């Protein structure tokens, strides 16, 4: 009975394991990095999926609970998103288990997002002030998660389908979302949640470039755009986002942040904008590297479980 | 003085006739079943042409305030959208005649927009309320109907000039039209409307389809996906959508059905998803063919016209 | 102390004067043309700059309640626009200064968007009444100026970033807007500034243009549809929009027209739509004739400075 928003954690370090793997090819050296990063993130994986079996076992009406929540629902898309990260790293150790956990997430995502997600269309529930950035997890990040995880697999065309689904989405929440912002302060205790408003544009590129071949193209830079304009509005902000202090639901930037360093080694494979490409790599494996360090400072005082 | 709304029959037989069509340069003999829903749609197209003509010279105070309504006008929009249909399908036997049913409406659905769509943003008659699917028909369906209808005629740029201000429109109108129906439960006399939530994105591929000359590519793609996301969020939410019983506002949903039919014909062409293809061109075409049985059980109880 | 909006006169000039440059090599005596309106453009702007930098040194509690507002910050962001026009303009003379003034634009843009774009999120200070077309000044317009003068001095991968921020910053605004104008009677005395609603898709498919060597393709002719249409609506709302009498800020309408002007010349150099282009060209500048006009007229009555 973990909180479920904890599997921020090995979303983001799985997402960064990718990343470092992408590099590969230009410095033989990331794959051990993304080799320990992916090992790491796995295990995590491991231990926050017991936890919440044995919370659904032992813990039922709180599981009830965050479902029946038109806004606590989103965070359960985390379990999905991270099944089938591991499944990408896993791929480079036994496609057969890979492949497993990628059905596996990509079935649970949609038969979710299609129980959940449209039954919000009934109306009643749902309320104005439930116009949060964790809507983007199942509606967004899912199908994202999807189209480039069928695309390892070879599944090119059925990935476009998820990756317009999760594209579409993400234009149709976001005016509404922003809107939302600008009119609602919302309250510090959900504030650490702005962290997913950098995911879309950052988690679109790289899903798009892992189905089209790396293929650094005019949607490529117009999505990099935008994605750079959000980060630079959530630097601002963030003094703002962190008025009650420093907490652990700062994990949700890091799936951004990981996408940002994997599409940024697509843009330097592709010669477009290596200067660019350099800052944000380094940048957002700072930001993690102090995630990861504020992390370990919390175990250590017995402040990280609930 | 028919219902307005009557207009989605004759929409969606001819929409799937001209689905039919294009499968004639695979199996010869769809030819056939296209030129029987084709010659049923223009002759149901005919009578409701003729009712509406004589509700506009006896009930004319009626057409007035369903004009003049903030909610109740878009439904006018079907009568041009099938007017360019049947044009679509006489093209195949005379094209003279077609390409003037294609003009006709094509300059009425412009000009019903130009003089409703834009009056709605003096505010004050449009309420939040108001917010319902069947704003696309006025926004979205006639731009791209007259987008795939002038391509047809040959016009490719003028149909792309078409097509983009449907596609903008959609996306700028269904971000907040979701966000409503979230909010606020939309009442069961309305709720066989969500049929048209099904529709713009497979409209939007099957008009952009025709004018692209059937290629398949990345934009297609990504359409079909959003498309099958709502299919699927439509699929969950029937027994809703049916709460109060079964009526003929189901009809609704017959252009998305006739559109996933036609663009699914294309994308077999194009040898593209093609067992996905299969199943969406017999899936669409058994529920059309539940409608039609619905409809010939309802005029045998008399239970069809007001 | 100048009212900031004063600043859509240069900047309608400068983008006007672009748009006949960019007939030059169609037909020579366009030059003149262009010429003669960048020299008054500029004129025009270093008074309006002279000005401004009085209100700073003298009258700066004015522009700081300026800059706080949720609703009159966003004029503000016409002095960087205009200050890149201007470059524009001069890099047929001056590379260097051209170059300076570009880069002085878009820093100066992006800081600003940066700083009370993104403060909005914080909530609480802008309403739903601030919901106003205005608001695509900072948001999308600064950055397609950006795009299409970096596009200038060559930097097309960094213009595309900019492009891509602004195309997808207006698809997210724009549906709340029209809401809100469906709703809310925008008053009198704002409701010049509908002429801004105009300006994205054709400032959009200008930058676009501009970055992609003049290829007139999909998306260009997708985002001209669109463009036509909200001309139309604009057309028929026009007596609206005026219904309290002319005044000078209807020169908010200046920046779509040049931009039409300005696309018309590349869809015609294209040969796509010549007729359209034609059209579009001789509107936009008897428009803006209009409006210069206009101002002299006022100019003659003492009734343009406040
Ligand atoms: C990982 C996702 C957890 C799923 C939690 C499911 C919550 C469902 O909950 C319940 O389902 C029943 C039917 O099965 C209904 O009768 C209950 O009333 C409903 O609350
Ligand atoms: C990981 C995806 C598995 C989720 C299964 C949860 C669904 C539990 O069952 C379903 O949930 C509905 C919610 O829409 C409930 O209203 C109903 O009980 C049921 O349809
Ligand atoms: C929501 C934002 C979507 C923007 C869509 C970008 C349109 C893609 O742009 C297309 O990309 C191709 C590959 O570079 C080019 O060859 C086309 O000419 C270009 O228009
Ligand atoms: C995704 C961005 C991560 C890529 C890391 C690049 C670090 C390499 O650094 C680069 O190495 C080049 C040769 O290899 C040198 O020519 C360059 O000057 C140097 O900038
Ligand atoms: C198929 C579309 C039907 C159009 C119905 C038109 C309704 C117009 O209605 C009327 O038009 C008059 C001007 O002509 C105004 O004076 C009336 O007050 C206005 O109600
Ligand atoms: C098929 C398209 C024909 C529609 C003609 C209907 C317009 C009737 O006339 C117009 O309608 C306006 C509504 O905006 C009314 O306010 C005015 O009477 C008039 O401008
Ligand atoms: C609102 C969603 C719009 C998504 C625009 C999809 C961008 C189109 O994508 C473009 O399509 C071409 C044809 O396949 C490709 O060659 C380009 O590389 C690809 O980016
Ligand atoms: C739009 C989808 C409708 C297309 C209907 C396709 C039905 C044909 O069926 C297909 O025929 C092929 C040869 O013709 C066989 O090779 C395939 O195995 C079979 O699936
Ligand atoms: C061209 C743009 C004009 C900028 C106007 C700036 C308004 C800033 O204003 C002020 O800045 C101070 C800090 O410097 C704060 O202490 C003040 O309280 C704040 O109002
Ligand atoms: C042309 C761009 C220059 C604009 C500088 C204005 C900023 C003045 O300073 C800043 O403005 C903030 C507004 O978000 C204020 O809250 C703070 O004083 C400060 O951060
Ligand atoms: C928000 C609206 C975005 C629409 C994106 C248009 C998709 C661009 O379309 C792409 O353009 C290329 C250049 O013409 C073509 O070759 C591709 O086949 C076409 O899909
Ligand atoms: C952007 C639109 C502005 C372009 C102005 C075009 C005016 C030229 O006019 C055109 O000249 C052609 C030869 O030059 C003649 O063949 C054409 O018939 C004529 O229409």
């Amino acid at each position: 009975p973990l909180p479920t928003g904890y599997f921020d954690i090995p979303l983001g370090l799985a997402a960064l394991s990718l990343a470092w793997f992408h590099l590969e090819n230009l410095f033989p050296a990331a794959r051990m990095v993304s080799d320990v990063l992916g090992i790491v993130a796995s295990a995590v994986w491991i231990l926050f999926i017991l936890m919440y079996a044995y919370k659904l076992r032992y813990y039922f009406e709180e599981v009830r609970a965050e479902y029946h929540s038109p806004v606590r629902f989103s965070f359960i898309a985390l379990i999905p998103i991270t099944t089938m990260l591991v499944g990408d790293i896993l791929y480079r150790w036994n496609p057969l288990i890979a492949e497993v956990l990628i059905w596996i997430g990509t079935i649970g995502q949609l038969l979710f997002s299609t129980l959940r997600v449209s039954e919000l269309w009934q109306g009643g529930v749902f309320e104005q002030k439930s116009t949060h950035p964790s809507f983007y997890l199942p509606a967004v990040a899912a199908n994202f998660t999807s189209a480039s995880s069928l695309a390892l697999l070879g599944y090119h065309d059925l990935g476009y389908l998820f990756f317009g689904a999760g594209m579409i989405a993400w234009i149709i929440f976001e005016p509404v979302l922003l809107q939302h912002l600008r009119i609602s302060s919302l309250e510090p205790q959900f504030r650490a949640t702005m962290g997913i408003v950098l995911a879309p544009a950052f988690v679109c590129v790289s899903a798009y470039l892992s189905i089209n071949h790396g293929e650094v193209d005019t949607l490529a830079k117009i999505l990099w755009g935008y994605g750079f304009l959000q980060l630079f509005f959530l630097l601002r902000l963030f003094p703002w986002i962190v008025e009650k202090g420093l907490n652990i639901g700062l994990w949700a930037f890091s799936f951004g942040l990981a996408s940002m360093a994997n599409s940024a080694t697509a843009f330097y494979h592709g010669n477009v904008l290596q200067g660019v490409s350099i800052f944000a790599f380094v940048f957002s494996n700072v930001m993690i590297g102090l995630l990861v360090l504020m992390t370990i400072y919390k175990l250590t005082k017995g402040q990280f479980f609930l």
